[PDB]
């Protein structure tokens, strides 16, 4: 059939094939240097038995609603039933729920989805909920979901997802760059938009720097990360720093750069407040330890010797640091993001090319000097009309929650909780809804996962294939992949290089539908179909974004040709002039002009405003703060010895893609997740490579297949989160994954009473070669069909 179809995903743009029907390969976008090896998964991702065919429904939910038996969710027994019947019990589940409980009882979530403007599936669902009745909202992701809370208090923005230094300026300027829990080439395989992937580009060229040694990079991270690798081990500075002990290795820098004179004293006396009321603290005087590096040593196990070198060699030339999102995605993250200011705020560099600090770098092509073009506005989840049903009666309980504290909420309903300043009063939910997000993937701790939703009436989830999620659900509804629709997306991120037609590769698979027909045909059901649809179908809504993007494009001074020209004679357009940004550097030239946007216009090293909320677990400036579990002599070590860390896949986004038998094929062992184990751990367990390993601890067990990589320090494991649940007896709590899920052995706690975050990789597991019966993996294969016969 059809050859060179166009398209986009969160992988990177594609030349699709199509033949018979079916979508066979997937070859780069030609103007994509850098393409990720991920694309080779798409054909797959499209047609794979996981595939999602029909309405489906849990057998004793169809029975008795939410009167059903909850314990047997997980069963993966469920029924094919049609659209209309799938719609309807939905309908009338909002209409029951409001009625009954009210809109503390409900609960939407939405996640990474996939690209596309228009076929925007958090919207749709936001949208469609939104004109039925309200709900309770959620702050906050996942992603960075401590720093965003802490960064705007300190340094007036949220830093982690903005725009960054432009690469050509860090090249000729910076003369050591700290990778600070950040793997540059691993992580900008995806973006939000479809990345370019242009700023590999960037790292060719720094790659080059390292070997001549013109550039020092120095990598602070319990793992040779990619990027390390990639860059060369025999030229990368490894700080193999034990997991969790950042903020003693930041503090020891910190009083060393004090201690040394080696700190910028016109820096923190004319940018920052508060570094009086910090230095004591440093110093150890009201609390006679030092946070030195001798102290940090201990903790870290650092050479105190190293420490010092590390500070000084930070201080003596331009020097860039790149920090991460991991190390905050652990109890108390706030902290180690707040010290990475404070200590970029010591050596005096921010607002300097090539100096200071950002957390943007792995994301989006941060670094890419961004174009003069045109950025195109999606498909709303606003609404302009109040919904049908608009009680405003929470019942004394919050309306909006933590992100990360809704399985607390089913399970300690009315707990009070603190919030960056605000109370919250947890609510009792009893229906859940999931679209483009995979709770049995992003959230923690499965088996108290399990245990919170045989609390709920009401589970629906809206997919295109069947995971874990819709494995645990009582509504499954087949949603279609961006390659059976049209759409329009960004060609590149931080860069803003152009704007792609995705053009449909294969009609609606099966019974699936695109979600805006899903959640329209649910409108119908209130009277709400106009307002949801905008009196719009799909072609009509590309035009509509695309004309909004013509009228921006004028007036900002780029031409975009029409629509139809566009859709079918262009498929892709690119902009131009690129400009070069230096991060931080207006409100270095200028602070009484360009203020941060903190309480005092300057740097937070101490924050009032933070002290006066009086959390012991977030104090007025950063503080070590011992973790419920640490490796390396911290507590639980001594039962569960190795850190296991839940690092984001080479090989996937998060959970999609897994079912790729073509990607799988180059990364399973055993036919599981690999888990990582350092050469020492592995043969003082009798391990070796290929082995089904048990990892576990008091939270739960997984099996995996051992890979031994000399990468990963001693006491240090992984296995990449995105890996799917796989329950050897479906939908008991304690049942052992047989693919290896690593929030099976997740905790779900707050960072802190600050953000309230996610502390996903705060993990403690012990690993033994497993002794028991290995089942077939069950997790790529569909549900159990059960017919009515009768
Ligand atoms: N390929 C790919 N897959 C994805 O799933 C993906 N997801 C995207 C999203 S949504 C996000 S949030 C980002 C992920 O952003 P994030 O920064 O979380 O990335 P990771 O690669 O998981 O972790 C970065 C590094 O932290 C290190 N690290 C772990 N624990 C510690 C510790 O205690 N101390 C120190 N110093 N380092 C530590 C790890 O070894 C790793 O090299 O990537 C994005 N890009 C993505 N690309
Ligand atoms: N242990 C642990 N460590 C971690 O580092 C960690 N990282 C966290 C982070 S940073 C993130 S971003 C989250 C990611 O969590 P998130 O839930 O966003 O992850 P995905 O696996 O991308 O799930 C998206 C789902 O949406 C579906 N989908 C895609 N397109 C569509 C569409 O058009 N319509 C519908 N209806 N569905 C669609 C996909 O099939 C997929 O199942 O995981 C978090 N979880 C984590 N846990
Ligand atoms: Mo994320």
């Amino acid at each position: 059939s059809k050859e060179g179809i166009l398209t986009g995903s969160h992988w990177g743009a594609i030349r699709a094939t199509v033949k018979d029907g079916r979508f066979v390969a997937a070859k780069p976008f030609e103007l994509d240097k850098y393409p990720s090896k991920m694309i080779a998964g798409l054909p797959d991702h499209v047609h794979n038995a996981a595939r999602i065919r029909y309405p489906m429904v849990r057998v004793d939910w169809l029975r008795k609603r939410h009167l059903s038996d909850t314990s047997q969710r997980g069963d993966n027994r469920f029924v094919r039933v049609s659209w209309d019947e799938a719609l309807d019990m939905f309908y009338e589940e909002l209409e029951r729920v409001q009625k009954t409980h009210g809109p503390s009882a409900l609960l939407t979530a939405s996640g990474w989805q996939s690209t596309g403007m228009f076929h925007n599936a958090s919207g749709m669902l936001a949208k469609a909920i939104a004109l039925h009745g309200n709900s309770v909202g959620t702050g906050g992701d996942y992603s960075t979901g401590a720093a965003q809370v802490i960064l705007p208090r300190v340094v007036g923005s949220m830093e982690v997802y903005e725009q960054q230094t432009s690469w050509p300026l860090v090249l000729q300027n910076s003369k050591t760059i700290v990778l600070w829990g950040s793997d540059l080439l691993k992580n900008q395989q995806a973006n939000w938009w479809c990345p370019d992937h242009d700023v590999y580009e960037y790292y060719a060229q720094l790659k080059a720097k390292v070997a001549a040694g013109e550039i020092e990079v120095i990598s602070i991270d319990p793992v040779v990360t990619s990027t390390h690798e990639y860059l060369g081990r025999e030229h990368v500075k490894h700080i193999a720093v034990n997991p969790q002990t950042d903020v003693p290795l930041q503090l020891a820098l910190a009083h060393t750069l004090y201690s040394e004179n080696l700190y910028d004293k016109n820096f923190l006396a004319n940018y920052c407040v508060g570094f009086e009321q910090f230095l004591p603290y440093l110093l150890g005087e009201k609390d006679g330890q030092p946070k030195d590096a001798a102290w940090a040593e201990k903790l870290t196990g650092i050479d105190a010797e190293t420490i010092r070198g590390l500070a000084r060699q930070m201080a003596a030339n331009r020097t860039q640091i790149i920090a991460g999102w991991c190390v905050q995605r652990m109890q108390h993250g706030e902290q180690w993001a707040w010290m990475i200011v404070v200590l970029a705020a010591m050596l005096g560099q921010i607002g300097l090319p090539g100096g200071g600090f950002g957390f943007g770098w792995h994301y989006n092509g941060a670094g890419t000097p961004g174009r003069k073009g045109v950025i195109l506005s999606g498909f709303s989840g606003s609404t302009s009309i109040p919904p049908v049903h608009d009680n405003s009666d929470y019942k004394g309980y919050s309306s909006t929650i933590p992100i990360a504290r809704f399985i607390d909420a089913i399970l300690e309903p009315g707990k009070v909780i603190n919030w960056n300043g605000k109370s919250v009063k947890l609510p009792p939910l009893k229906m859940c809804i999931f679209a483009g997000t995979n709770p049995f993937h992003r959230h923690q701790q499965i088996n108290r996962i399990i245990e919170g939703l045989r609390k709920l009436e009401t589970v629906i989830a809206i997919d295109n294939q069947w995971t874990s999620t819709c494995r645990f659900a009582d509504i499954v509804l087949p949603a279609t992949t961006q390659f059976e629709r049209n759409d329009l997306d960004q060609y590149g991120n931080h860069s803003n290089r152009g704007i792609i037609a995705m053009k449909q590769v294969v009609p609606p698979q099966f019974e699936a539908r695109n979600d805006f027909d899903i959640f329209r045909e649910l409108c119908r059901r209130f009277n709400r179909e106009e307002a949801f649809t905008e009196g719009l179908d799909e072609m009509g809504w590309l035009k509509r974004i695309w004309q909004e993007g013509v009228q921006q494009g004028k007036g900002r001074g780029v031409h975009l040709p029409a629509f139809d020209d566009f859709w079918n004679n262009k498929e892709y357009v690119e902009f131009d002039h690129p400009q070069m940004f230096v991060r931080h550097q207006a409100f270095r030239e200028d602070p009484d002009l360009e203020p941060l946007g903190t309480p005092s216009g300057l740097i937070e090293i101490y924050s009032k405003t933070i002290a006066d909320m009086n959390y012991d677990d977030c104090q007025g400036h950063p503080m070590w703060f011992e973790k419920i579990e640490r490796s390396h002599g911290g507590p639980g070590s001594q039962k569960y010895p190795l850190h296991l860390q839940s690092v984001h896949p080479d090989f996937r986004l998060h959970s999609q893609l897994c079912e790729s038998e073509t990607l799988r094929q180059q990364y399973t062992v055993a036919g599981k997740e690999p888990v990582f184990i350092n050469p020492q751990d592995a043969s003082a367990r009798g391990i070796r490579n290929g082995d089904v390993v048990r990892v576990f601890n008091a939270r739960g067990q997984v099996l995996a297949g051992a890979v031994v990589s000399d990468r990963y320090a001693p006491g240090v494991a992984r296995i990449h989160e995105g890996a799917w649940y796989d329950p050897d007896k479906g939908g008991e709590p304690g049942a052992l994954c047989k693919y290896g899920n690593p929030n099976v052995l997740t905790i779900d706690i707050g960072t802190s009473q600050l953000a309230q975050a996610t502390s996903a990789h705060t993990t403690l597991v012990e690993i033994e070669k497993y002794n028991g019966t290995v089942e077939q993996v069950t997790a790529f294969n569909g549900p159990v069909e059960m017919v009515a016969q009768c």
